DNA sequence: GGGAAGGATTC
DNA sequence: CACGGAATCCTTCCC
């Protein structure tokens, strides 16, 4: 029942929160209309100019289009919710939802039929489902399960990569080669008993089967010539199901055709909004608009879009280049009191230091985040070559940054509700 | 072009 | 009664 938005937007009223969603959507539109004009002034000359450019570049990509690797994406249904649930009954029926009363991490399948969805505040959730059993997290209980499943994976693709505890990619290309002539042996697994062929389609039934047994919990996966496509298929037959996209061009193109752009990673709330006002809704519409986009978005975005439109995506899963940053933030009831604030700041660098020195990193860039009670987020940050890594060392800089703030502006309180500290820029590449 | 601020996205 | 936390990449400027 779509009146479900009636309940929410209603209880959301005009809270010091909502007031920021507008002071945001309004800033968005500005970005959109600011773009519209840009368009309205592109001579057809320029457009045929870029068309040729992009057309040429695309023809290049299309050539170097690789359709050999066979990528998989696994995203075991619910999970956080499915674990706290299936692995602690009484909730085999009942609609739960992992998270607090102020934030929901995951939702119970039966809780979604009511509107409760991930990233939905705690209270809202219940004022939409009083049956709300907001079960508190247990990251440890899952970790033990992740490694429990990450275990089965290495069996098909040793050199793989897991994005989180919820999903993971794997170029089962090396395996399917060998699994060619693996007759009978470790292809038939014990429940009685069943076998699995040589098809990629298959080894993906065998992994949802093994995960099935070794955890009771279900999964879901997609199979495609690349990371991107794969990730989109997985969530196709979402509730315990898998979808493939044979390795020929045409199949990809047909799967991309009417695909709503929002349904891919990297494209979200705002990018979708922005392109809509441009008439773009589906990947096809995104390919025929390749020219305009060329003169409207960073050499990246449009370069990016053009891949999505062509259905191109990474083919070799690579080990994430060490790390980029590390931070800590805390949300809370107002904390105006200047002397008080410093206290929490220092206590952060502290947590950060432990966290940091626990992987033996030593960064040379400290950043602090300050979010008002009206959510007016702000981020001041300093950088040095001191290559810092200690609680004190860090607090030195931060203690200062948070000081330059209180000063410069606000001869009166600094009504905070969120503060964070991030340490970045530190390796020797 | 090297960046600092502040977004945008995804789990 | 109260809209998380992290990590990474992108966008809008500057000196
Ligand atoms: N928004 C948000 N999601 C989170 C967070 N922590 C875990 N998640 C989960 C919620 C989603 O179930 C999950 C993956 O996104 P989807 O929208 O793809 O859900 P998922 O793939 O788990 O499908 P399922 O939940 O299995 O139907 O990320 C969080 O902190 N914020
Ligand atoms: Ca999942
Ligand atoms: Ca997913």
């Amino acid at each position: 029942k779509e009146k479900i938005n009636k309940i929410i937007m209603e209880a959301t009223k005009g809270s010091r929160f909502y007031g920021n969603e507008l002071k945001k959507e309004k800033q968005v539109n500005q970005r959109i209309e600011n773009m519209m004009q840009q368009k309205a002034q592109i001579t057809s000359q320029q457009l045929r100019k870029a068309q040729l450019q992009v057309d040429r570049f695309a023809m290049e990509l299309e050539q170097s289009r690789n359709l050999s690797n066979t990528i998989v994406h696994i995203d075991m249904d619910a999970f956080y919710a499915a674990v706290e649930m299936r692995d602690n009954p009484e909730l085999k029926d009942k609609p739960i939802a992992v998270g607090s009363m102020s934030m929901l991490s995951t939702s119970n399948y039966h809780a979604r039929r009511f509107g409760v969805r991930a990233a939905m505040p705690g209270f809202i959730a219940k004022r939409l489902c009083p049956q709300l059993i907001i079960v508190p997290p247990n990251f440890d209980k899952y970790r033990a399960v992740s490694k429990e499943v990450k275990e089965i994976l290495a069996d098909y693709d040793p050199n793989f990569m897991a994005m989180s505890l919820d999903e993971a990619y794997l170029n089962i290309t090396k395996h399917l080669e060998e699994r060619q002539n693996w007759p009978e042996d470790k292809r038939r697994y014990f429940i009685n008993s069943v076998v699995f062929g040589t098809s990629a389609q298959e080894v993906v039934k065998e992994i949802r089967f093994r995960i099935e047994q070794k955890t009771t919990l279900t999964a879901s996966a997609g199979i495609a010539p690349n990371t991107m496509l794969a990730k989109v298929c997985s969530d196709k037959n979402k509730p315990n199901g898998q979808y493939q996209i044979l390795p020929n061009r045409q199949a990809v193109m047909d799967f991309i055709k009417d695909l709503p752009i929002r349904k891919v990673s990297g494209i979200g709330k705002v990018t979708e909004k922005m392109l809509k006002a441009l008439g773009i809704i589906t990947c096809t519409e995104l390919y025929q608009q390749r020219a305009l986009l060329s003169l409207l978005f960073s050499e990246t975005s449009w370069h990016y879009f053009l891949h999505i439109s062509l259905g191109l995506g990474s083919t070799h899963l690579t080990r994430d280049g060490e790390r980029k940053s590390m931070s800590v933030e805390r949300t809370f009831s107002e904390i105006n009191k200047a002397e008080e604030q410093y206290s929490l700041c220092q206590e952060l660098c502290s947590e950060l230091a432990q966290d940091l020195q626990k992987e033996r990193l030593k960064g040379r860039t400290v950043t602090i985040k300050l979010k008002n009670v009206n959510f007016e987020v702000k981020t001041r940050a300093s950088t040095v070559s001191s290559v810092v890594s200690t609680a004190e060392e860090i607090f030195a800089i931060a203690k200062e940054l948070l000081k330059t703030e209180i000063d410069a502006d606000f001869p009166h309180p600094l009504r905070l509700r969120l503060m964070g500290v991030r340490i970045s820029s530190f390796p020797n590449e």
